[PDB]
């Protein structure tokens, strides 16, 4: 009876630096390779010191988000890793520009930096692309992927080694939004399921209500003579927000005086690359792209930097990064926090150790990048558009697949415990169904015996 080993080097009882080691029949597989946004230097990396890079046969990347691929240029260029790397086409294309904005936004010189834009550029040739619903075989390992929804190109990988099927969700959503599909429920049933836990103890409101709340907050800020800050990286959930705002400005002629800026040095390139992968979007937006392209915004202007910005009267700025560690969104927050008329809207999952996470604990004051202290008077709102499955969607996914083993990753420690308990209760009195739920810490291993 062969022994299957699953070990989180990252995202074990936390959100950040997703990296999961899978060991079975003389094969070593790594799932994702992200950084931790709430940490600095070598500490922001997964616990890579616990493995030998040269022994990794396969490296699979779920989606282009920094907490899943941010460490990838360091692992590909600055380690003994000689294995093969796979991404979907849209993920590889977006990976090149989000990481370029990331290195730009970053506040350190080449000495302290994990990698450069040249390392990122060079890492590209080392990455192979896979289509959805297509089998690839590497070192005896058979793999294919499903749609994850969540972000453009996001995949759920199914891995088969000697009759043993394992499904890794990456990050996923089971609802369609304006341009993305929902995640697929595989019909092939896995022995092991590795699933994200981000919003697993919560229940989503209607898309219509979240969109209305968001738009009403923005409108309320500009009405009172304020400027709206919406921190986001140029590629990710930002594309959904741009679609919502552009539609809202069309429906409200009394806002045609108020400008909307999508502020990023790479703004034009980001949108051009995004639009190249329309084939990976919803059926709705795929049919309408040649009728009226909604990605060709009527009310949103690009903005390269603070230098190209006339901060005269109310405006709405979408600026990188999302967690406001440094860069344009941090610069604008420092210029706008002291006026009570201004407002910040946080739309993503904020990780401990970031300004975005900090400002939600309602501080009296904040620290600038220069080191100074400023009073926090501007409003701070949290309206999530992070596109993660809620309890009903997680439960429904587990119930359709009924895998003997469920492994929780990518979630706050205490909420992951609560999710585990609820999944255990769901199958406690069921005699015909048997499911074992695990929630390992970083460096802890899940050991399973097969055959
Ligand atoms: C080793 N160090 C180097 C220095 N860095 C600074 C850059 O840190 C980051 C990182 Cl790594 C990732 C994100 C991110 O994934 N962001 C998404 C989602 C989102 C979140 C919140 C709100 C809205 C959206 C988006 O912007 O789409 C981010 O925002 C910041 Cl600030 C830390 C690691
Ligand atoms: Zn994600
Ligand atoms: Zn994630």
């Amino acid at each position: 009876s062969d022994q299957l080993l699953i070990r989180p080097l990252g995202a074990g009882q936390e959100v950040g630096r997703s990296c999961i080691i899978l060991e079975f029949k003389g094969r070593k597989i790594m799932l994702d390779c992200g950084i931790h946004p709430g940490l600095e230097g070598m500490d922001a990396l997964p616990y890579i010191d616990l493995i030998d890079p040269a022994e990794i046969d396969l490296l699979l990347i779920s989606h282009f988000h920094l907490d899943h691929c941010g460490a990838l240029p360091w692992f590909l260029q600055k380690t003994s890793f000689k294995g093969r790397t796979f991404m979907t086409h849209a993920t590889k294309a977006i990976y090149r520009w989000l990481l370029s904005d990331y290195v730009k936004v970053s506040n350190i010189s080449a000495d302290d930096m994990l990698y450069t834009e040249t390392d990122l550029e060079e890492s590209m040739d080392k990455i192979e692309t896979i289509n959805f619903h297509e089998v690839k075989e590497v070192a005896g390992i058979k793999f294919w992927c499903y749609h994850a929804g969540h972000v453009l190109g996001a995949a759920m990988f199914m891995i088969e080694i000697a009759g043993v099927k394992l499904l890794y969700t990456g990050d996923f959503s089971r609802q369609e939004d304006r341009h993305l599909m929902a995640a697929e429920i595989p019909n092939i049933k896995p022995d092991i399921l590795i699933i994200e836990s981000t919003y697993g103890t919560h229940i989503h409101e209607k898309r219509e209500e979240r969109e209305a709340r968001f738009c009403n907050t923005v409108h309320d800020i500009v009405n009172r003579g304020g400027r709206g800050l919406i921190p986001v990286f140029a590629l990710g959930r930002a594309q959904e927000l741009l679609l919502i705002l552009d539609e809202y400005w069309q429906n409200h002629p009394e806002l045609h005086d108020i400008p909307i800026y999508y502020a990023s040095s790479l703004a034009k390139k980001c949108m051009a690359v995004y639009q190249t992968y329309v084939n990976a979007m919803n059926d709705k937006i795929r049919k309408q792209i040649n009728i009226n392209n909604p990605f060709v915004f009527k009310h949103i202007s690009n903005l390269k930097s603070m230098d190209h910005f006339d901060d005269i009267g109310p405006s709405v700025v979408m600026a990188s990064p999302g967690m406001m560690q440094s860069g344009l969104s941090r610069e604008l927050f420092e210029s706008w926090c002291t006026d009570k008329r201004n407002g910040v809207i946080i739309a993503g999952y904020c990780v401990e150790g970031t300004l975005a996470k900090h400002i939600m604990s309602e501080p009296e004051e904040i620290t600038t990048m220069s080191g100074q202290k400023l009073p926090l008077k501007m409003s701070v709102d949290y309206i999530s558009f992070s596109a993660h499955t809620d309890y009903q969607q997680t439960s429904e996914f587990i119930r359709a697949l009924k895998p003997p083993h469920v492994i929780l990753v990518h979630g706050e420690q205490n909420e992951m415990a609560r999710l585990k308990a609820a999944l255990i209760r769901e199958y406690e009195d069921n005699d015909e169904v048997h499911i074992e739920v695990h929630n390992p810490r970083n460096t802890e291993a899940v050991t399973l015996n097969f055959r």
